[PDB]
């Protein structure tokens, strides 16, 4: 059966029964139906004393058309930890609603490793993404409103960094002209829309410690520049307070469950190129102070997701993960070995060794951070016994690392027990200092070169003029000590999406940079980044319907 | 104290207790925290063929700056009905979010006649306005997308009637250029945004009987024309199913309570000028089958809200009000007598008697449909013992109508027991058949002329060339036997907001028309209409905020 | 010069919702009735609605046909109200220092054109504005 049929057949615990297994009384839950609740601000404030358990990070290899099943391991690992007598919680992101309607939606995991209800996670879960769309739309409205009524701050309509948002796959709103149709309508200007998860408001959501911090951060956001090129903040257009109020309920984390009854938090959903690509700091912190283990993931592979989960999320927060799982599939490694996706059935151990190069770098990159590592191999029936054996051989001989076959997609908890046994071991064993990729009081350009030349394999970096001027501006305006959020393709350690494996001696060209003062990092653009996806020739939407019984078809 | 102080001081019943009072079990309840639940679709379906109770329409005189407390009468009336033993439910409209950040939000009712909780009703509530936005915003996406990939339908970018929506007072988006930025972004068009509330999705949602009816109605909406002027519907772009899927949870009415723990339905919130101004048909229909008495209101006075509530809602759906309550305050009638806002404190001899003519035409107007009326006069501590005594005389002699004093604002339910006894006596008395203003099988022109002459007090109607043309369009194409939705000022029976009281002779100039084929009415435009309102210079947003202890300021 | 004024500092505080001066070209071009201009970000300036008329619609053409001489033409152009400020005060061509440059652009042109009829008699062809939004006569000078 399909992931959806597996989810539909499940008999969910009432969330109060999920909540108990962490210490959460029913009094502390705001139900959304019978199988979802938010955890009330006051209960989460109440946890500032309590000690924190083990944090487990689940990153992966440079993605492939073939799939690697990162999310599936997060849920299976969490299930398995529960099974082997460890009290464990999963931290995950809410997906955008808008892509459900272009291409289809998808499970929170896959097969017998899922977070449910599936249908509600995909659409309007608890209304988080609506609250962010509403917070963002108000600061948009209030910006063009300030300019309409005598433009007191002297906002330069050509220097407004703030864009608008909607959770739809609408290529029409990428670049607009607005405040047209005359005097009563306001001062014409260029503007556009990004998809709601690309909003800096979404970054701040996911990094905020509490409602105090959400407002302090929101008010640092630089929305525009004056004609004389001085900064303008959401605090200048008096937006912070109103936005914080539209996020009051949103900012509570959502408790939900796996197919096997175990607790799972889903909270936040930012990009992993123009933002750090992790779930809300409230979620993982809430996990650490209620469980023995907290399993979370980072968007994309460990060249992008893990670096940011350490250099942005872990650095701001004080958090330090116990251990890191790096997910690989035999199919994925062979694609990084040159095999085209049709030819993936046939044994090719030559292609498997070639693409190990990709895995070999990620392990060596994650270890550079003084963090223990185990390799999760997500099994596939077409995989020969000798392919699995030569990967284990390669991992032991070259990287001195354990390669644990997991079959949790098919067998649930059970398939990930070996991996849970091995994570617990990394956690209990020798704890070293958490190092970072750069010192904070280096030049931004030196933070960029340090990521490109130590982790991507790159010879050098090049800063084009557009960006050189702005980096010179950013460093003069005192944003110099800020972290670096490398916005590039995920499909390669290089900026060329087609260079697979582990390319050395390439050139990383920075085209442009953006400032996210809310989140507290510098966005560094190294390719063409999508912030508003389009719909295909035949959108999933054309076939999304209720049948007779009012079931949803064509969504999965 | 303030409405919000009274609201906050209350201890609310767990929602399943409020539910019990209408025979709804906790199984049928989709909770949104403790104090709100949605009634389940399968539970609403099992009520088909179960017999209807009495239906009470609350309307008012012509709106004034003084205020009338229509929505206070409704919550009063429903609580009082429960005090005196009738099992009663109030239905209301959810308020738009965007206006909260312009002017403040309001109590749903007010004083001791409130539905609660007040913060959530004024903000995201159960994400229904969010669902409609999302649905509206997918329809816009799909239209642009269809043009992008081939434009098989031959849609004319100069002749798309469909606009976009956001739930924000955003003046910047009234007139837009979209699909700019080059080839990959598509075909430059002119576009605009209305507020979410102005959508035909909204008016369709508030009129659909079930999900099957929703889908059929969406799909009849005309969204553009081809270059050769053939009309193109939401069915032609295969939106309807996915719009419905996004609107599934939302079409379930939201169960809330009064400060007295009596059940309250809030669902829907369309405009009362370019729509029918009523709460959802699903809500009032569910109410009727769970309750003896079911109290619902329509926006503006009985010249509009009541008229539309009968000629659109009852007419489409099969419903007949058992009795009508026309709300009136001394302060409003005096204002109709020529008295400015400023001079309302002192007793006024004649103001009341010449302003009464406004109520004199409302009572006559409602009766013209075959409906028993009672005048609810919402008391104020300025009102003398002569002013209230005078109003009753005029009601006794000039009409044959009872004028009952309502102190439900200050006293609570007890101050509308009197009004309750009279509504009972009328509902269980002589029940004449329901007339309508116009016949169905007539020229749309005769339907306008009908309304204006029989109710508005008008001498004739003008049809400008723009409108005359489009009507001829609607008439040949088959939309000739459709109801009419008079978009027009609400402060006057005439088209001139200044002419208070009961003016005769005036002319009703129809400048433009609009087709809502989904809602199945022709919008008829006389006054200037504003589908996207604009924030003030110092909008409420600026002082909206949280305290030290995390309470919301600035919103009331 | 007006958009260039707006672009460098908007010293006159011109409101781009309140520009009455449009553009011209001598071509029946329906594409240019209603434009948005000054697009493509910072170096291209401040976006505003605008449009084109046909050259004869131009007030410059009205002032050319009612000028006595080059001196008169420069004063007349001087007085043209081309926009309003945000505080609703009138802005002229003299405020934007356009008058002298426009005059040298029109100097040779303000000499009337001699030609002849089929029977060799003298004929002056000079100027030609609209007879609806201007007075529809040839030049005074002629």
């Amino acid at each position: 059966p399909s992931d959806i049929e597996i989810a539909r057949a499940a008999t969910l615990k009432p969330i109060a029964q999920v909540a108990e297994k962490l210490g959460i009384p029913d009094e502390a839950l705001h139900n959304y139906g019978k199988h979802i609740a938010k955890i009330d601000h006051d209960f989460i404030a109440s946890l500032e004393g309590k000690p924190e358990g083990k944090l487990v990070l689940v990153t992966a290899i440079s993605p492939t058309p073939a799939g690697e099943g990162k999310t599936t391991t997060t849920v299976g690992l969490g299930d398995a930890l529960n099974r082997i007598g460890k009290r464990a919680v999963m931290c995950l992101r809410e997906p955008s609603l808008g892509p459900c309607f272009g291409m289809k939606g998808g499970a929170a995991g896959g097969g017998k490793a899922q977070v449910v209800p599936m249908e509600q996670i995909n659409l309007h879960f608890t209304g988080d993404f609506h609250a962010i769309t509403s917070a963002h739309s108000l600061a948009a409205a209030l910006i063009d409103n300030h300019i309409y009524w005598a433009n007191e701050l002297n906002i330069d309509v050509r220097r407004i960094h703030w864009r608008r948002v909607v959770d739809m796959n609408d290529r029409a709103l990428r670049a607009i002209n607005q405040s047209l149709g005359g005097v009563a309508n306001g001062f014409p200007r260029e503007d556009g829309f990004d998809i709601t998860v690309a909003s800096e408001v979404m970054a701040v959501f996911c990094l905020a410690k509490n409602l105090a911090d959400l407002e302090e951060r929101l008010g640092r956001i630089v929305i525009a520049e004056t004609r004389d090129r001085k900064p303008v903040t959401l605090a200048d257009v008096k937006a912070t307070g109103a936005m914080t109020v539209l996020l009051k309920d949103a900012l509570q984390p959502n408790l939900v469950q796996t197919l096997e009854g175990n607790p799972a938090l889903i909270h936040g959903g930012p990009f992993a190129n123009i933002a750090h690509g992790c779930n809300s700091v409230i979620a993982t912190r809430t996990g650490l102070r209620l469980a023995d283990y907290t399993v979370t993931e980072a968007g994309f592979g460990a060249d992008l997701g893990a670096e940011k989960f350490i250099d942005i999320k872990c650095r701001q927060t004080g958090l330090k993960p116990s251990s890191v799982v790096i997910v690989a599939t035999i199919r994925a490694l062979k694609m990084h070995g040159g095999v085209n996706k049709k030819d993936l059935q046939a044994e090719n151990l030559d292609a498997l060794e070639k693409g190990f190069a990709n895995l070999e770098r990620h392990v060596n990159n994650v270890r550079s951070f003084g963090l223990p590592v185990v390799v999760g191999v997500n099994h596939f029936f077409q995989d020969t016994d000798a392919e699995h054996a030569r990967l284990k051989e390669l991992c032991r001989d070259r990287l001195q690392v354990e390669a644990i076959t997991c079959k949790h997609w098919a067998e649930g908890g059970a398939g990930a027990e070996a991996l849970a046994q091995a994570v617990v071991k990394l956690a209990e064993g020798e704890q070293k200092p958490l190092t970072f990729a750069y010192e904070t009081e280096t030049k931004i350009t030196d933070k960029i070169k340090a990521i490109a030349t130590k982790l991507y394999g790159a010879a050098d970096i090049q800063i084009e003029s557009k960006a050189a001027t702005k980096l010179a501006g950013f460093e003069k305006d005192g944003y110099g000590k800020l972290p670096v959020c490398m916005a590039k393709t995920q499909y390669s350690f290089s900026t060329d999406p087609t260079l697979m494996g582990a390319p050395s001696g390439h050139l990383v060209s920075v085209r442009d940079v953006r400032l996210s003062a809310g989140a507290g990092f510098v966005v560094v653009i190294c390719g063409e980044i999508m912030t508003m996806p389009g719909l295909p020739k035949v959108p999933a939407a054309d076939t999304i319907r209720l049948d007779a019984n009012g079931q949803i078809d064509g969504l999965f």
